[PDB]
């Protein structure tokens, strides 16, 4: 089980070609509505189905079924992005294809900054058993723009995008770290293009680029994959009933 | 649960002691009966600890769980390890000692050595151990200084520059961000300079440990980096000969 070593899915995420992935927010999306979207997910070619919020409850009992059932519908990765709490690390359940583990590096708070791993860690494998445990996708996860709610939670700072004093700090570690991917996400506002560029150009080819945070629609997604972006996620934009012709268009 | 990761008995005990030298037994090299022997000598002076530290090392398990026994029933000082990890296995560990020092060693080439023999380590535990009976665990930043290839050869480590002071900077930013509990500065064939140690202690937070080591064979090495802000000055070749008790008696009289 490769687990913190590079795997399938980090091998698939690295030969795909760059584009849109959808988000999907299992403690807020239903089920049913999330196995209807899966299936078209498939159909537009992205390459991997993530399941992901800034809260959660009751994970196993959720997640492990939710998955299940996502998998049934789609035969795309499916890969967990959660924040981790202090006394279990990381939420994981059996099933999935990876975990996408976020080292705050912008964080106030060690525990967020990469501690959470060695408690992730030190507990796997835990109740679920080692040749069935998801793979992990080591990441940078970086914050930008005013964002009172992660920074209450995680301890984060928005990145200074005043000068490159502080995001090239974050770019030695990545690489010197041998980080798998990076995350940029704005939960408020919007990641520049320029620090994507800036993002791609110091990272090493097959270090994985991912931009999030109101991507609504397909001119944005094409305006960060032409700054670099490898993968660019949106969440919300399918959070309506209209979500399949919003789909399209940001797919298209 | 064992503490493991977060400060725990050893961390705190090395953050409130009086600052001094710190005798390492390789014991690889130095027979179990002569560490015995020092232990006891290393108690009466009233050292922080004892550092059981080696480059090199084979049957890690059956060598170290009595050699580890041996040493704690002649000291109550805390019994560190210190070595290196190998991919597919991590840090060498036994019952019985009381914390295990992990080297993150930030200036190496190979991320496994900077530091995903940690995720490899921990992913290992508790193993073969009682998860109650588990070390403790020292996080520290490990740098090397001067020309060193066997470290280089085997850990990938590149000697830290210094020409400025970017390198050195870079690494106090990660020290202090990712909280590390403790910084290893080290030189195998030359000295760690006073003046980096001062920049360290002075770039450093007040819990965070200070070790310096790497050719100290006098009293006066250990005055001047203890001047320069070292927590503790480690020396072990300068005990690994017959004489060992008057250089001892020089370098902590
Ligand atoms: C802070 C961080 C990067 C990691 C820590 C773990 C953490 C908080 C993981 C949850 C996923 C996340 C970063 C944001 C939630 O929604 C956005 C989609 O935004 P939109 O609805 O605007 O499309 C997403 O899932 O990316
Ligand atoms: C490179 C590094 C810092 C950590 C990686 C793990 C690693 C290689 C651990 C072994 C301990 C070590 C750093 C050096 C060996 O001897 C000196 C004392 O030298 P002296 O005989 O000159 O007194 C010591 O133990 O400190
Ligand atoms: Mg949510
Ligand atoms: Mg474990």
């Amino acid at each position: 089980p490769p687990l913190w070593r590079p795997g399938r899915v980090l091998a698939r995420l690295r030969e795909h070609q760059p584009g849109p992935v959808h988000i999907i927010d299992p403690f807020k999306v239903p089920v049913t509505e999330a196995v209807e979207k899966a299936a078209e997910l498939t159909r537009l070619g992205f390459a991997a189905v993530l399941l992901a919020s800034t809260d959660y409850e009751s994970f196993e009992s959720h997640m492990e079924p939710y998955v299940a059932a996502v998998k049934a519908a789609t035969p795309l990765p499916v890969v967990l992005h959660f924040p981790p709490r202090p006394g279990a690390g990381f939420p994981v359940v059996r099933g999935a294809d990876a975990l996408l583990l976020p080292a705050l590096l912008g964080s106030g708070d060690d525990y967020f900054v990469w501690k959470s791993f060695l408690e992730t860690l030190a507990a796997f494998p835990g109740r679920i058993p080692r040749e069935e445990w998801p793979e992990l996708l080591l990441t940078v996860a970086l914050t930008f723009g005013e964002d009172p709610r992660t920074g209450d939670l995680l301890g984060t700072v928005p990145v200074s995008t005043a000068s490159t004093e502080e995001i090239d700090r974050y770019l030695h570690v990545a690489r010197a770290f041998g980080f798998h991917m990076v995350y940029l996400y704005s939960r408020n506002e919007h990641v520049p293009p320029e620090v994507v560029r800036h993002f791609r150009k110091g990272l090493g080819p097959d270090q994985v680029l991912f931009v999030s945070g109101n991507v609504r629609s397909g001119r944005q997604v094409t305006e960060y994959l032409d700054s670099g972006a490898d993968y660019v996620g949106f969440a919300g934009a399918l959070e309506q009933p209209d979500w399949r012709s919003a789909l399209a268009e940001i797919a298209g």
